[PDB]
């Protein structure tokens, strides 16, 4: 169960840490469309992850970087944390504004699995990627840090069984959000 | 075994990531005393990881940051890598300077413990701390990303049995560089 440590890692190294800053942030950028007040994070459950979000759907288009936040930690200076707000396309309508990225530890399980000396079976990924989002929800939930400021989208893709689209299933957390 | 996932991720998220451009960033600072071309990776088996070196030991002195490094990863763009570059003195003198920092995972491990629903024992920290550096140690001799870019210096202090030089431990290993 590689994924516990992963999702608490996730959570102490780096959501406990710009969760409590991140509205204040969001603030700043709507007055320097508006952002939503919340994080949205991907968490598809084939562990794919692209860097690039406007690779996984056209209809995700990089917007603009928040302002940056820093800290110090573990002797590193400055560590710099920064977010990207992405506008959602629908029929060539903007739909959304919000800050938006992958669960970038989905990226290293699947990474850790494709390494022999890592000893993670490939086919543990899909097992992996269900017990980092349990795990992280339940977290997430008794988090003093996340109030109303995070919300987790987690889904299974057709894989070529069919046609799927990312966009639309943020616009759906989205809209219950209003 | 929370320390394997962990050293791993240390490895895919970060080394692997930094390393191949650390040279380049360190050649670009000495140009632009003169910076060591290691990385040197500090590794308390107590698990205690201040975010202040200079709190840890007062010859350790905080100089410059490295250039900064740039990726987008899953989803964030212009994510940002950064390196403080340390001197290390002895009587008053600079003895040396190098990139220095913690190994974050080992707070990671540290905060884990501390919480209940995270379902490990205080008592496993020096155990998780010994895997996590040998995990790694194995993972940087066969890491192609590591060739002399990188020195893992581990220790054990007396806590509180004896007085311990953390700048002199530093020192050691980047003496026998030279
Ligand atoms: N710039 C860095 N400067 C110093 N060290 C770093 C950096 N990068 C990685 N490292 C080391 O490599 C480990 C990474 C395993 P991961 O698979 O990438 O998942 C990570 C990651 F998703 C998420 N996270 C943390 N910061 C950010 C950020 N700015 N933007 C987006 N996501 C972030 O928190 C998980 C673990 O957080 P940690 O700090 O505790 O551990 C890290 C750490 F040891």
């Amino acid at each position: 169960n590689v994924a516990h440590g992963l999702a608490w890692s996730y959570y102490i190294g780096y959501l406990r840490l710009i969760l409590p800053e991140l509205q204040a942030r969001i603030r700043t950028y709507n007055q320097h469309g508006a952002v939503s007040q919340r994080l949205y994070i991907l968490l598809p459950l084939d562990c794919g992850v692209p860097d690039n979000l406007s690779m996984a759907d056209p209809n995700i288009r990089f917007l603009d970087k928040l302002p940056q936040q820093t800290g110090d930690r573990a002797g590193i200076k400055d560590r710099v944390y920064s977010n990207s707000i992405y506008e959602l396309l629908e029929n060539g309508q903007r739909a959304g504004t919000c800050v938006l990225e992958y669960a970038t530890p989905l990226q290293t399980l699947f990474a850790m699995s494709q390494y022999s000396q890592a000893g993670f079976s490939r086919e543990d990924r899909l097992e992996q990627a269900k017990l980092f989002c349990r795990t992280l929800e339940d977290i997430l939930a008794d988090a003093p840090e996340s109030q109303n400021n995070c919300r987790l989208i987690a889904y299974q893709e057709p894989a070529d069984d069919s046609s799927f689209s990312l966009s639309q299933e943020v616009l759906r957390h989205l809209r219950q959000e209003e």
